[PDB]
């Protein structure tokens, strides 16, 4: 029944142009995802032709 973490804002998403990215602090895990349609280390390209 616990739930408290924090969401990456858009102030801090330059490891990320178009994905998202989770950062648990209680739990050293700076997680980052992207668009499954996106490409790019850094996420700057995107392939979401379908």
């Amino acid at each position: 029944r616990k739930g408290h973490f924090s969401r990456c804002p858009k102030q801090y998403k330059h490891y990320c142009i178009k994905g998202r990215c989770r950062f648990v602090v209680a739990e050293q895990t700076p997680s980052c995802v992207c668009d499954e349609g996106y490409i790019g280390a850094r996420c700057e390209r995107v392939d979401l032709f379908y």
